[PDB]
């Protein structure tokens, strides 16, 4: 599913991401835009042989099982394919664990390079939330 911007903002707000660990909703919308283009089905192979899955590009070396990432963990206890659903519940639940992990939203390279230090509230402008 390719989400609209405000459609994803509303879904992320319902699932409790607004201000989760002090990250305003626009941080999460901006991250999704630059990680996945708002596409739940996005997948990208990494150099290390892991893959990133879904709207928040959650990596198979630590967080989910894809059966092809040797020596990896599955800390969200989910198949990586669950993070490709039109329902973002599994991605949001796992993202809440990731952002609690130590480096905060710096775990998302697109957030760090394209959202951090910017006017991230622009990403929820116009949305009825």
């Amino acid at each position: 599913k390719v989400f609209g911007r405000c459609e994803l903002a509303a879904a992320m707000k319902r699932h409790g991401l607004d201000n989760y660990r002090g990250y305003s909703l626009g941080n999460w919308v901006c991250a999704a835009k630059f990680e996945s283009n708002f596409n739940t089905q996005a997948t990208n192979r990494n150099t290390d042989g892991s893959t990133d899955y879904g709207i928040l590009q959650i990596n198979s070396r630590w967080w989910c099982n894809d059966g092809r990432t040797p020596g990896s963990r599955n800390l969200c206890n989910i198949p990586c394919s669950a993070l490709l659903s039109s329902d973002i519940t599994a991605s949001v639940n796992c993202a809440k664990k990731i952002v609690s992990d130590g480096n905060g939203m710096n775990a998302w390279v697109a957030w760090r390079n394209r959202c951090k230090g910017t006017d991230v509230q622009a990403w929820i402008r116009g949305c009825r939330l």
